[PDB]
């Protein structure tokens, strides 16, 4: 499925961090392009051992199902490298990085315009992956990286695209799950196996509440144990600075899973927010 790279042709450059059983490297790339161009390209290296043989299969067949829907707003993978005692996913490097650090380093000096275009854009993301009957299950603001700032000499707005799935909640420890509370849904810590379409609806809403909140972490004072607690009450989020996706938060942030909204309607909503 994967295009396969060659150790020879990766260079590894800068350590970015760790991610769910994952390092992260920036690195480049040389590779043969349009009218055989030779190019050095920027790239970002996700680095699985082979050792954990479950979690790698899952976090690259995640890969290489979301990279068969080719879309905008979709990351590109551009191949992996079976490079020994490791697998290596090289997809394109991101100029931004990851949205929530963006919002940060930004100090929310972020106008509610912007955040309803890059609501809008995830929500088209997550439209294409429900028409297509496909489960993301880890859809947080870590995982929205900005290809481009707002030009407001053009017009133009920011754009985004999510990242790959990662490893399944559903061969993920508990305890790393009940960390994830509350993007992982009350079903799925109920049970793993609840992991539905449904589930991207519920993240979708703690993702906006990331967005509205400049970045802040939702439950960060709580611990595991405190979570849930959280949803055993059955609390909702606290409303979002940026009140005004605080509706749309809760809508999609629905302890029934059934009764969470389309993408295409919440689409509409966020249209309707003039
Ligand atoms: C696919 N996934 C990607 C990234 N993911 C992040 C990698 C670091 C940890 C958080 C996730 N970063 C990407 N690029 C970055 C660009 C700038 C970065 N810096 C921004 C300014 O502040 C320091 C980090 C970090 C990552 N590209 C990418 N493609």
């Amino acid at each position: 499925v994967f295009h396969k790279i060659r150790n020879e042709d990766l260079i590894f450059n800068e350590s970015l961090g760790q991610g769910t059983f994952t390092k992260i490297f920036k690195g480049v790339r040389r590779e043969v392009g349009d009218y055989g161009q030779l190019h050095e390209t920027e790239v970002l290296l996700k680095v699985l051992d082979k050792a954990h043989r479950n979690y790698s299969e899952s976090f690259f067949e995640a890969a290489s199902m979301m990279s068969k829907l080719s879309h905008k707003h979709l990351v590109l993978n551009y191949g992996v490298c079976f490079c020994g005692d490791e697998n290596i996913l090289v997809q394109e490097f991101v100029k931004f990085g990851s949205l929530d650090t963006y919002l940060k380093k930004n100090k929310n000096c972020i106008n509610i315009l912007w955040k309803l275009e890059v609501a809008k854009q995830l929500a088209w993301a997550m439209h294409f992956l429900e028409e297509n009957t496909l489960i993301h299950g880890n859809v947080c603001a870590k995982n929205i990286l900005l290809i481009r700032e707002e030009d407001r000499k053009t017009g133009n707005p920011p754009f985004i695209k999510l990242s790959d799935p990662g490893i399944s909640i559903t061969v993920l420890p508990k305890d790393i799950l009940q960390e994830r509370i509350p993007w992982v849904p009350p079903e799925c810590i109920e049970n793993p196996k609840n992991l539905n379409l449904a589930t991207d609806k519920w993240s979708f809403g703690t993702t906006l509440w990331e967005i509205c909140s400049g970045g802040d972490k939702p439950l960060s004072a709580l611990d595991s144990q405190r979570k849930l607690q959280f949803y055993e009450d059955r609390h909702q989020l606290p409303a979002p600075k940026a009140a005004e996706l605080a509706n749309l938060i809760n809508n999609c942030m629905d302890y029934e899973p059934d009764h969470r909204p389309s993408f295409r309607a919440i689409i509409r909503d966020l249209n309707s927010l003039f």
